[PDB]
DNA sequence: TTCCGATAGTGGGGTCGCAAT
DNA sequence: CACTATCGGAA
């Protein structure tokens, strides 16, 4: 009846990859947390500001999950408030309430949605302290494309960060979603840019003392100690219309040679990529390189 | 054989903890 | 978070 690991989402890039009908609900740009005796993050480790730890860990049943956001708030001040120890915290949040494993794992979605309702019919206070503005996300049924899309752009445009897709019978699976599952699905809308290179940087092997982490996954320190060069591209600094930053990631193996082999040639080359405007602070969220000129 | 799931590993922006300064 | 490279077992 314990959540051995949380359930993460496969991204969705091709809507006719969808599975019929399924069940969404809006996607929140938060941080994850479990209750698992105390609130848990993603990584099963506590939840630093224990006064959401506590008021959460009260008012929400054994097995609850969720994401904490503040109303209003950049997501750098919800990181703040959530990622900093405080002792004392009085400012709102929310916590919007997603899923909940009982007994039982392997029971379907819709139903542990159920379980979801029926708790809520029981305790009704729960979703009226002053300061914690719990948020239960019951699904909605979208039976095609011409209903996802619609239902897309709604939740887009109350502020959401997207939508996420849920087959109805799925499990409650510990790890990441497949494609091919859809038991969990993200989707998220990417803006297309172009930016200029400017300087490229060498990719750096970590060989730090692999451990194990609080799942058994193989863990790695990062002290630029263990961090050895390598004779290949690692990142490249782009200049997006004045904005100066990084892309490190859409590159695949052959294009990390090509790039360091060529690293005089291609300074100065307009390169395409994506990423996310949500969330942008000083300079895109996610940047994901795409191709060259 | 080919495909697909589970891992290890490489990278980004950005914030907190905390020892050193 | 986004993504690539492997490996071993399912299809």
């Amino acid at each position: 009846m314990a959540i051995t690991k949380p359930l993460l989402a496969a991204t969705l890039e091709n809507i006719e990859d969808v599975q019929f009908p399924c069940l969404a609900t809006p996607k929140i740009d938060g941080i994850r947390s479990v209750k698992q005796t105390q609130m848990l993050s993603r990584t099963f480790k506590p939840i630093r500001n224990s006064v959401m730890n506590r008021l959460l860990t009260e008012l929400l049943p054994e097995g609850s999950d969720g994401e904490i956001s503040i109303e209003g708030a950049t997501f750098q001040d919800t990181t703040s408030a959530v990622m900093t120890g405080h002792k004392m915290y009085n400012a709102k949040f929310s916590y919007y309430w997603f899923d909940y494993v009982t007994d039982d794992p392997l029971k379907k979605y819709i139903d542990r949605v159920e379980d979801m309702k029926n708790y809520i019919t029981v305790h009704p206070h729960i979703l009226e302290h002053a300061q914690v503005k719990i948020i239960p996300l019951i699904p909605v049924e979208i039976n095609n494309i011409t209903e996802l899309l619609q239902y897309e752009r709604d939740v887009l445009s109350k502020g959401f960060e997207g939508v996420m897709i849920r087959k109805p019978d799925g499990k409650y699976k510990f790890g990441r979603s497949t494609l091919k599952e859809g038991i969990l699905l993200k989707m998220k809308q990417f803006k297309d840019a172009e930016a200029t290179i400017i300087s490229m940087t060498a990719l750096f092997k970590n060989t730090n003392t692999k451990t194990k982490d609080n799942f058994g996954y193989s863990k790695r320190s990062t002290h630029k100690s263990g961090k050895v060069e390598e004779d290949v591209m690692g990142s490249i600094e782009v200049d997006y219309d004045g904005v100066v930053f990084s892309i490190g990631t859409g590159f695949d193996a052959d294009q990390r040679r090509d790039f360091w082999q060529n690293k005089e040639s291609y300074i100065g080359k307009m390169v395409k990529f994506k990423y996310f405007e949500m969330g942008s602070k000083d300079c895109p969220r996610f940047p994901v390189f795409i191709g060259i000129r």
